[PDB]
């Protein structure tokens, strides 16, 4: 179900990241469980821009940081 | 990084559940992080029969269900 969360082909990165938390909050996701998603589901759901992006950033790399590598494409 | 464990084009479902898991046992994760996994990374990072199947399948399947579904390829 988060898993039917994926980035549109020109929706701002930050658009898609209130859908994914905001979805991933309707299912109770543990904190635990957001960390993880946010260095997984986050990148693998996101459009082919910001996948590569965010693939190339790397794991580790904070939701902020994730953002400003996104900001624009 | 478990985001680079991704099932082989001609790989069996069991194996890549091997690697899947033994990369998630690695790095440590939780009980209730595993499960989350299963239904969503396990699924995404399967080669595209096995993913098509899984998809298919839906949320909330047991591993038994997913490979069942997935021996033969």
């Amino acid at each position: 179900s988060i898993l039917d969360i994926r980035q549109g082909p020109k929706e701002p990165f930050r658009d898609y990241v209130d859908r994914f938390y905001k979805t991933l909050r309707a299912e109770q996701a543990s904190q635990e469980v957001k960390n993880w998603m946010t260095a997984t589901l986050l990148v693998q759901n996101a459009n082919p821009d910001c996948k590569t992006i965010l693939k190339a950033l790397g794991p580790g790399a904070t939701l902020e940081e994730m953002m400003t590598a996104c900001q624009g494409v």
